[PDB]
């Protein structure tokens, strides 16, 4: 497609969440670069309003798979690059078991050079001494298959998948993704992305904070 002579090289991000978390308030924002030939995003985040009142890990779902590698024998699969530059609408519904739930709408298009994505999120329903209020998770590396159907009839996808986080506590993710723009998008058949991250600190950054590695490659093909 075209969109994909966009992703070439490297491409600066631009990642803005506003949330509201059982009425809690907070914004994150985050900048670095994706270079899809490599599947590679690099990323980092601060919460802007000051501490985050859900724990780090609860988000990096919600804050880009544009920057996916798809395999040249897949590329005709690649729903995300296909509708950019106009963009598309990503919309998740993230259930937390024994606990609260989160509803997140993000645009994600280019600026220019410049890979956007713009996020809200409600949280609704979390116990206060369950895991994402309290704050018991663990900090390091996961990895989750991402798995991608065709919905033809919003010229889109739908996405599902399941994480687990160390304190175990588990999420089930439902997502529609849809065009913003009315040109031609590649409508994939079924397969997955592995999603590979890994979260950090940066030792000298003050502000509550987190640096994000992740490596994103479409299978599933034969
Ligand atoms: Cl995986
Ligand atoms: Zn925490
Ligand atoms: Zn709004
Ligand atoms: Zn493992
Ligand atoms: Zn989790
Ligand atoms: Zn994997």
């Amino acid at each position: 497609s075209k969109g994909e002579e966009l992703f070439t090289g490297v491409v600066p991000i631009l990642v803005e969440l506003d949330g509201d978390v059982n009425g809690h308030k907070f914004s994150v924002s985050g900048e670095g670069e994706g270079d899809a030939t490599y599947g590679k995003l690099t990323l980092k985040f601060i919460c802007t309003t000051g501490k985050l009142p859900v724990p780090w890990p609860t988000l990096v779902t919600t804050l880009v798979q544009c920057f996916a590698r798809y395999p040249d024998h897949m590329k005709q699969h690649d729903f995300f690059k296909s509708a950019m530059p106009e963009g598309y609408v990503q919309e998740r519904t993230i259930f937390f078991k024994d606990d609260g739930n989160y509803k997140t709408r993000a645009e994600v298009k280019f600026e220019g050079d410049t890979l956007v994505n713009r996020i809200e999120l409600k949280g609704i329903d979390f116990k206060e001494d369950g895991n994402i209020l309290g704050h018991k998770l663990e900090y390091n590396y996961n990895h989750h298959k991402v798995y991608i159907t065709a919905d033809k009839q919003k010229n889109g996808i739908k996405v599902n998948f399941k994480t687990r986080h160390n304190i175990v506590q588990l999420a089930d993710h439902y997502q529609q993704n849809t065009p913003i723009g009315d040109g031609p998008v590649l409508l994939p058949d079924n397969h997955y992305l592995h999603t590979h991250s890994k979260l950090s600190k940066d030792p000298n950054e003050k502000r509550d904070h987190m640096v994000l590695l992740e490596f994103v490659t479409a299978a599933g093909i034969t």
